[PDB]
């Protein structure tokens, strides 16, 4: 019946005494939970002065009982069943080409505030690697990848140059209402560009204008379709480009913004479709891609935490893979490895395999002084609807 000490927001204290190849350090962290809402703040500070790892390294370790199951999911919560006589967990985070933490924490309720106080022990860690040389970012989530775009760069630019190796190698010249769709694609090549410039802000601008220049080459292909499917109206005279007077891309750059010639006439048509028609799903290939990229940010940089039963020691253990972005683009691989066990002698919900949809955002408190991270987490389950 723990569930019910969850509804509404409680406090949160943690305490860690960790120790890193020697190095000593301690962190005192304080705020509030709302298992109802998913989400809990927190501000962590070291009070051993400067800290010897990086914060985003004791993140997994520095209280999911504060997840947000839905009602179809209740009879899984292990965590607040436990509640208040609380639970141990340990921890075993394999940190790939560096050293090993191993965590023994022990969560449970001292009167009114959820208490998590944690044992660290670091070992086999190097002073060149990416932890105890604190090369890991702050805000570590999603790699943003640099060679992503340049690629997408690539297939922007290959069909342009292979649209002007049509034009000027095997003479089939362009189509005015067609030359349009070659700027909504140089748009995309840009947006490439300079979501590749500096992908670590300023990507949406990039992806702004990818999901701009992608509709904008849907709508000026399907009607480059429509005039070239049906009936040529015939008397409807030839066209010439109406750019805008401060962009003369056919007066600057003419070999490439030429539309000399016109639509509504079959140009190529190969493997049943028509010239328009190939590009308007290329153009929906990249508005889709760009769709996707949008809504792939929410879930991009959230972490699955694998919970599995373990009814033979009466708890839980739990599986999850955390990437740290390095500086200069590396990747660190943290593999976790949880156990957790009841405290108390109440009977405990033991759940079926689910995952807990984990988010967090580390800020800064630009009034503090010393070393402190502030903490922001969004715990979810999901998995099995049953
Ligand atoms: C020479 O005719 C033309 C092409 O070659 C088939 C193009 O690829 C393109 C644009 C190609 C893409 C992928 C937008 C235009 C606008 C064109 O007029």
């Amino acid at each position: 019946k723990g569930e019910e000490l969850f509804t509404g927001v409680v406090p949160i204290l943690v305490e860690l005494d960790g120790d890193v190849n020697g190095h000593k350090f301690s962190v005192r962290g304080e705020g509030e939970g709302d298992a109802t809402n998913g989400k809990l703040t927190l501000k962590f500070i070291c009070t051993t002065g400067k800290l010897p790892v990086p914060w985003p390294t004791l993140v997994t370790t520095l209280v999911q009982c504060f997840s947000r199951y839905p009602d179809h999911m209740k009879r899984h919560d292990f965590f607040k069943s436990a509640m208040p006589e609380g639970y141990v967990q340990e921890r075993t985070i394999s940190f790939k080409d560096d050293g090993t933490y191993k965590t023994r924490a022990e969560v449970k309720f001292e009167g009114d505030t959820l208490v998590n106080r944690i044992e660290l022990k670091g070992i086999d860690f190097k002073e060149d690697g990416n932890i105890l040389g604190h090369k890991l970012e702050y805000n570590n989530q999603a790699s943003q990848g640099r060679g992503a775009w340049l690629l997408m760069a690539f297939t922007a630019l290959a069909l342009e140059l292979t649209a002007l190796w049509f034009q000027h190698v095997m003479l089939l010249k362009p189509c005015v209402l067609c030359i349009y769709e070659r700027v909504a694609l140089f748009g995309v090549l840009g947006a490439a560009l300079i979501g590749a410039i500096a992908p670590k802000p300023l990507r949406y601008v990039a992806m702004v204008i990818w999901l701009y220049s992608a509709f904008r080459g849907v709508q000026l292909t399907y009607e480059h379709t429509m005039l070239q499917l049906y009936p040529s109206p015939f008397a409807t005279s030839d066209f010439m480009v109406r750019f805008p007077e401060w962009l003369p891309l056919d007066k600057w750059v003419p070999q490439v913004f030429v539309a000399s010639g016109d639509c509504a006439e079959r140009q190529w048509d190969f493997l049943g479709l028509e010239m328009p028609q190939w590009l308007l799903g290329i153009f929906i290939a990249y508005l889709i891609v760009a769709v996707l990229v949008v809504i792939s940010q929410p879930f991009k940089n959230s972490h699955n935490v694998y919970i599995t039963a373990d009814k033979q020691k009466n708890g839980i253990k739990a599986n999850f893979k955390i990437r740290h972005n390095v500086e200069d683009g590396s990747v660190q691989l943290a593999d976790h490895y949880q156990q957790n066990t009841p405290i108390g002698d109440g009977p405990v919900l033991l759940p079926d395999n689910h995952y807990l949809s984990t988010q967090s955002v580390l800020s800064k408190d630009p009034n503090e002084k010393r070393d402190h991270m502030v903490l922001l987490e969004f715990v979810t389950a999901a998995g099995i609807t049953h």
